[PDB]
DNA sequence: CTGACTCTCTTAA
DNA sequence: GGTAGCCAA
DNA sequence: TTGGCTACCTTAA
DNA sequence: GAGAGTCAG
């Protein structure tokens, strides 16, 4: 039964798997602040990934910077991304250790794929929800304080 | 599906699931030397390991020495390690990520479990595998090297 | 504006 | 993710 | 000899 | 496990 299959990817991702949303300060996009949505499985062992990347049919692998010999699943663009979710929305109910994290992660890519971020207070809500995301996550960080990202939101709005 | 969820285990287990032997001096045991095979599974997550444990009528729970609010999820005995394995068994043939670990683990687990371990070359060869073990992890040491151990083995035998 | 490759930072395995 | 010490059972 | 709780060591997430 | 820079598209 492949659903077992299912449940083996499933289960992995509940281990190592990783929903980002990064904030990038770019000068030329709506509001000077872009939110970057990227979920991704690093690994030693590059079959896996292969298996999953295959079963999945998107995303990509890739060597992980700084630790060679050692590989990242990614799979980042708006389109696999949604694919991405719908796959997760399937078992999302029995999602225990990341329940949260993808559902804040779906939020924030869904709010992007539907161009939530191309006025002000759109932005500034998914800027939000990313920084409950990390929240929610050990391993996370940032660079700035959410009032920071917030203030440069508006600085750009006075343009 | 129940298999669904056999799945998630599974691949659970391939990401953070840890399959160790030990070697442990001790000098009123047959050949000075022990054996102690203990398969666990770390997460911060207390729940999911409540559920594994739940579903698999074995192990226990405990905080993880050093690690306030971690937990492991372990199961050692013989008895449970024999259910652990018959489990495993059924889905070795998947297994991408740790099905040597595993094999290797069982091979040990196994030649413990009929007392192999009761005569010097059946305990060197226990011992033996167990150091192919640790080759076959990333994270794994030993704190003698094989030689040294064998070298027990003997002196031992000489007494 | 988004894609994706390069690089950086943290700790739960 | 993996080892090893100890002492009771 | 094995159970299982305590303490220690490493890096792949 | 997770976040940010940069520049081509
Ligand atoms: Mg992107
Ligand atoms: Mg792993
Ligand atoms: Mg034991
Ligand atoms: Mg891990």
């Amino acid at each position: 039964e492949e659903d077992f299959k299912e449940g083996y990817i499933l289960g992995f991702i509940e281990a190592e798997g990783s929903f980002s949303v990064s904030i990038k300060f770019q000068r030329d996009v709506f509001g000077g602040v872009r939110l970057d949505p990227v979920f991704s499985i690093t690994q030693k062992n590059r079959e896996v990934l292969e298996a999953i990347k295959e079963h999945l049919g998107i995303g990509r692998i890739m060597e992980k910077a700084g630790q060679p010999n050692t590989y990242v699943y990614v799979v980042d663009n708006f389109n696999e991304l949604v694919k991405l979710i719908n796959f997760l929305n399937k078992y999302a109910d029995f999602m225990i250790v990341k329940k949260r994290q993808f559902l804040m992660f779906r939020e924030i890519a869904n709010g992007l794929v539907n161009g939530e971020h191309l006025h002000i207070n759109g932005l500034k809500r998914l800027v939000k929800l990313a920084y409950e995301l990390t929240k929610e996550s050990e391993k996370g960080y940032r660079k700035y304080d959410l009032n920071h990202v917030l203030s440069i939101i508006d600085k750009w709005d006075l343009g």
